[PDB]
Formats: structure tokens, C-alpha cells, sequence
């Protein structure tokens, strides 16, 4: 069997997947947290500043998706997601401070569940797993936006993965980029 890790980086803002972050860049920030997690397969969603991103990285071993500008990446990263896959982890783009412990955690226990998600001190939050099950469900989604909603929902047996501290920074706005520097 085989074990997924999908990206998502297509979220509308210079593209805040460039700003600069610890020596490198908030999107490859993330990503070298990924690649630290030992993934079979490395899916990455882009938007409307694919080719920047392009241009400013190098994306060597990683599924690049593109789609058009919350848009419906998940669902054109599903279609890429290996057939022995049994799920996937689901990572944002603007989430660098994810640990590489945690991403390890989840692959281990996660594939005897349906969806689990992360439980920090301040609530639900990524990585999230998704088994192969939930799919359907997911791609049926009108975007990247419903997969809060779903992760609540009691329709599914969602179990949780307790982690320390507080839910990584979701980097949207200046002020959420001055929070995520603050911290060091
Ligand atoms: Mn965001």
C-alpha cells in the first residue's frame, strides 16, 4: 500500500506563496516539511501564480496540479492520487509550521480511519487524512472550502490526533505573515 500527501497552494493573495520565510519562501517552507515525511507521492495544487512559483523553485519530485482562480483543487489532485494509494494527508500551502513529527504520526495511525484530523490546544486542525473511501465525497465538494465542514460532520467516524501547542498559522493576511515572523 501506498501513502499520498497532497499539498494545497492554489489560494488567491506579490503571490503570498513567495513571501520570503526562514531563509526561504512560505510555500517551500511547507514543502520541505513535506518531503521530511517519507510520502510515496507528492501532489502539489497551484493557482493563477503557477508560473512564479515555478520560476522561484525548483519542484523536483513533487505532482504539480494546476487550476484556475476557493477553487476545486482537491478534486484535479485527486485524479493524480496513485491507484495503491489507500488515502491521502492533506497539507496547506500557507501552513509551513506544520512539524515533521506530526506528518509521521498521522501516516502511521491515520489509514485505520476514515478521516482524522489534528487536535491542538486551540481546536481541530491539519494535517488531515482522508482514506480512499471518502474520495467521492471530497471531489463532490464545491471546493477547497467545504473540507472544514466535512471534518465536523458526524457522517463520518473522525478520529483525532492530539499534538502540543496551538494550530499551525494560516498565512492569508499581512497580519497573519507578521505572526508567522514574529515566532522564531
Ligand atoms: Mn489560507
Amino acid at each position: 500500500t501506498q501513502i499520498t500527501g497532497v499539498v494545497l497552494a492554489a489560494g488567491r493573495s506579490t503571490p503570498k506563496q513567495l513571501l520570503p520565510y526562514r531563509d526561504t519562501t512560505v510555500l517551500g517552507a511547507t514543502l520541505d516539511v513535506a518531503r521530511q515525511a517519507g510520502f510515496d507521492q507528492l501532489i502539489l495544487t497551484l493557482g493563477g501564480a503557477a508560473s512564479a512559483v515555478r520560476a522561484a523553485m525548483a519542484l523536483d519530485g513533487t505532482d504539480v496540479v494546476v487550476v484556475e482562480d476557493c477553487a476545486a483543487s482537491l478534486r484535479v489532485a485527486l485524479a493524480r492520487v496513485h491507484p495503491r494509494a489507500t488515502g491521502i494527508v492533506l497539507m496547506l500551502g500557507d501552513q509551513p509550521q506544520v512539524a515533521p513529527a506530526t506528518l509521521r504520526r498521522i501516516i502511521d495511525v491515520g489509514p485505520a480511519t476514515e478521516i482524522m484530523v489534528c487536535r491542538y490546544a486551540d481546536g481541530v486542525g491539519h494535517p488531515f487524512w482522508f482514506s480512499r473511501t471518502v474520495f467521492g465525497e471530497l471531489a463532490r465538494l464545491h471546493g477547497d472550502k467545504g473540507v472544514w465542514k466535512l471534518v465536523h460532520s458526524g457522517r463520518h467516524p473522525v478520529r483525532e490526533l492530539a499534538v502540543d501547542g496551538c494550530v499551525p498559522l494560516d498565512v492569508d493576511t499581512w497580519d497573519d505573515y507578521r505572526r508567522l515572523l514574529e515566532s522564531v
